[PDB]
């Protein structure tokens, strides 16, 4: 069974099964369950001192390491999970990309737009599924699917 990049692994913690996607960085207890020209995402990105660009609307100067910036990632994708905050007030208040104006929504896109593995993330994940953090010069996302 189970859709691409998705695998089984044990809790560690727990010692029930959870289901992981290694493309995706998502993880979850439940089960999870073709590829469309075109799929639309919103995103939060953290970034850190080692960014392409290390500055932001935010903060001219980012002097956060990679370290603490996954910190920030697994804090947000914990308020998100939690229903303390959702996706769209996080990225408007926190996201390290002009995005944020948007609510984080990048638009729609197809394969050859985007850093690859923001891509790769993007295509893997079902309308309305969220990824875990996510890896590109830019710094750290989490990745909405919203179409």
């Amino acid at each position: 069974k189970l859709p691409p990049g998705w695998e089984k692994a044990m809790s560690r913690s727990s010692g029930r099964v959870y289901y992981f996607n290694h493309i995706t960085n998502a993880s979850q207890w439940e089960r999870p369950s073709g590829e469309p020209a075109r799929v639309r995402c919103s995103h939060l990105l953290v970034k850190h001192s080692q960014s392409r660009r290390p500055s932001s609307w935010r903060q001219e100067k980012i002097t956060r390491t990679k370290e603490e910036a996954l910190e920030l990632i697994n804090g947000y994708i914990q308020k998100i999970k939690s229903g303390e905050e959702d996706f769209e007030s996080l990225a408007s208040q926190f996201s390290d990309c002009s995005s944020a104006k948007a609510r984080g929504d990048l638009g729609a896109f197809s394969r050859g737009q985007m850093q690859k593995p923001f891509e790769d993330a993007s295509f893997a994940l079902r309308t309305g599924e969220m990824s875990g953090p996510v890896f590109t010069d830019s710094g750290i996302h989490i990745i909405l699917r919203t179409e």
